[PDB]
């Protein structure tokens, strides 16, 4: 029962027809906030992990250690909480590293992850090179007897086109991927078509706030037939805007000016104070 | 010149009479935002580090590794950037650990840190036990020939009173602390009096947004005579409020709805994209 | 089946009468060597972790992060391998930290750990203060529905005597500890008596190579009735002697001089080369 | 003066004609032992770091985090100690990562490092691709105003031949590398010739204990004209042999049997006990 996110996510995917909405989180505060609000699944972003943990742009700076550490932290805030889908980029190396990444994610209670066809160093590797990554990942999840949900992501739309994306996804499905992710749709028509081309194999829609793809609402994605929808930049973007506006006020007016109900104790409560108090009180000292 | 934050902070303290304003930062995004806005010094919070890196409340959960890792990351985002003052709590153990903490902070380019009299396990240790911590810290900075600014913090006001705080600060000053921090003033009158009681030794004012102490503006603190003013919760609080409001919108309306100018590229730029592009372009491949 | 060390160790303890021999390991090489030789359980030492990962003496320098990272690494080298018992010292703080430590160890596949009565800063805490630690640990293992084996260690012999040790162990057993560890026996007679005083509750014997306690062989400990025997310094000590002798030869003779069969490939094989080759080959690229 | 390893190594290289002997170390114990014996420079191995910290073979499993953490630990055991040369492999990614690696190594007090032409995923990249790595590294050391010693390593001998190695080294020298390393000489004649072909630019000889290259003594390497000689596997190999023999004795005879003078206190002394005692005693509590 505890640390069973993979099993939980797989249940949502196989035993329900609901659109699994996963807000993009990147640290403990953002994750705890999504938990407070009752989201049924969370998504740990690579760009957010990089920006927050390393203060760097999303240019393959975060490696396995950074990603696993952030995912291990987020997925286990509540041992009985919502499953976590995490970006696994290209696996951080050759097949040995892809396998290591999947094993570490599995061990860390991560529910699933997306693995792409980009070069590790928008360019994609050959179809065969991509399948080497998928194969390594699937073999690992099978060897570990895990319900881990492997999402096959293809970034080939821009450079190779729609047909190539569909063929790559079909090939990934044959290799054992559980869900497909065609990144960067140019239109809503194209998004609905990818779903129909791969049906009944489930697809995941990646919504990038203020990105280059069209706006698709949760209701629209559900009607299109997607099974999972992740929200990249959903928390990093508003956090930045708020931090910036507040700091400008401090710089120019000499006061922080945050609404008074956002107290240190409220933040501690969002971050697990009650669980800590129960441990402390239960211990009798 | 690079990694010289301690020297820079010491210059501001000794060669100027300005009030050094340090917004409380807790991750790469918050730190990069403060940098973008031109703050002359930053403050890394313990509560924020704990909430963001660990998703936990501020109950002595973050230890040396967590604190040093976050401080090392923040202080070095720009090798030629603003100095970083970091919370060092009680030093994470006995004198061996206090010394290790100071050494690690120094090695990591941290400019200064505050060390308190709280129990490690509001209660404070004896005056002598506190001085053991200060002594260990000062000896370390001296052995390493560093300009590190050691701030002696006392949390004794609530349980022991004002006089005790003043005597503890005077004792810490004699042991080699560079700045004093009387935590949790109950009034503005009391804040101005502490400054006068320790003059000309410099004091630091810790402003806790939405906390239990009275509101003191930057102009007021400057007139009171404080030399440094740190802003606890200045970025963690508004980040939470914004993340929460956005996620409620996603949950109930199906859209994130973040102002359109907060794009992934703008976030990357705030997080060092230009520096990365210069490295990439300069390398010729 | 994978990551089931706790269940495996508990099976050995409850379903067999064998003396579980656990060599003290401290890094990947020492652990892989014990695995190569077929040991049924391993013991991760605190002194060894500190010396190897931090290059420091055993003076409460390693904290939770260091210990969990080394244990997570060792326990999972083989997902289907031998259980790992790890030192957990005093839990690295108050009950909140004791609980965090147990939870992290459990999550990391650690099979069991020893928790002591020493001060965290040979002195021991009060009986009640020690029971607060045991209580926190037991409650955590129960909340997580884990088979984790909690070993209650008492370091009270020197300062308080034998009777006090026995009463502390009995109290720990009542609080839920699974095994007792009376550290530092002064004689073999005393060791056999502790076993008889706590029978049928199982005891663990800690053999410290070149330490201050008398030499007890595996056969002797088994006859005395101990159920687990750990070997502190079993690998760190000979590694040091060998490294020293080799480096003296390099310094004075200009050659390393290591027996020729200890090749880089043999070391890689000990360290999992075959598993890596199977992943690489299976991936098809 | 403290944390000045780069300056110290550069002094040995530029102001002396001595052969700088660097034993390969991989953890705190091995490094502390080399320090105890008075070695003037140390070499942190990649294979050893991987085996010890990760328990894995040398197959690009250790990434920047692992390498920097081990190097940061080793180089700073004594702030006034011997310089550390560390393996930096291929820089762990494209130029952005090469630069990040050099910056992190510099910040961590590392004195120098070797950067190679191998593929990151014996094969080498094109000459131009290799120079991109060297360029990124050199630009970083210059931007940081560091004395860091960059060693250009070429693994091209096997697949491309001697001439190609010499041309790659000459090109690397023009880009700013400080020392060259032609890896894997097939004979002593070839080693002396490489030195003469690049004279007066200094070369480093990598001695791999029980490897595939011929045995060259320190006296011989000095006469050949090499300026630095590193000893890969010098400590990992004998540690393994000793750990194995000891564990076989424990398994088959029930006793560890380590010479009695290798006591826990002696190991603590090798690992910095005296420094810790001075901190503890000096603090007055
Ligand atoms: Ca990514
Ligand atoms: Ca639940
Ligand atoms: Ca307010
Ligand atoms: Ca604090
Ligand atoms: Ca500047
Ligand atoms: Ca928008
Ligand atoms: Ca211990
Ligand atoms: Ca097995
Ligand atoms: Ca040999
Ligand atoms: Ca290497
Ligand atoms: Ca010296
Ligand atoms: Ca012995």
């Amino acid at each position: 029962e505890p640390f069973s996110g993979a099993k939980k996510l797989r249940h949502l995917l196989e035993n329900t027809d609901e659109l699994i909405v996963c807000p993009g989180v990147y640290d403990g505060l953002s994750a705890r906030t999504a938990m407070e609000l009752g989201f049924k699944s969370l998504y740990m972003t690579g760009a957010g992990t990089t920006a927050s943990r390393l203060g760097q742009p999303d240019l393959a700076i975060a490696q396995l250690h950074d990603m696993r550490d952030n995912a291990d932290m987020i997925a286990n805030l509540d041992p009985f909480g919502p499953p976590l889908i995490a970006d696994m980029d290209t696996g951080y190396g050759g097949p040995i590293m892809v396998a290591r990444t999947v094993e570490h994610y599995i061990r860390s209670g991560v529910a699933g992850a997306h693995l792409e066809d980009q070069i590790l160093t928008k360019k994609v590797v050959s179809r065969d090179e991509y399948l080497v990554r998928i194969r390594a990942a699937v073999a690992t999840k099978r060897r570990l007897r895990s319900d881990f949900v492997l999402i096959a992501r293809t970034d080939a739309l821009q450079s190779l086109g729609y047909e190539e994306c569909i063929e790559r996804l079909r090939a990934a499905r044959d290799e054992g991927a559980d869900v497909g992710l065609l990144e960067g749709f140019r239109s809503k028509e194209q998004a609905a078509a990818a779903v129909a081309a791969l049906a009944p194999w489930p697809l995941l829609l990646n919504s990038v706030e203020n990105g280059h793809s069209p706006l698709i609402t949760v209701e629209e994605a559900k009607a299109m037939g997607f099974r999972i929808m992740i929200f990249s930049f959903a928390t990093l973007a508003p956090a930045y805007a708020a931090i910036r506006e507040t700091l400008v006020r401090l710089r120019d007016h000499g006061v922080v000016g945050t609404p008074d109900g956002i107290t240190p104790v409220r933040l501690f409560e969002v971050c697990g104070l009650q669980d800590a108090m129960e441990v402390d009180n239960g211990a009798g000292g």
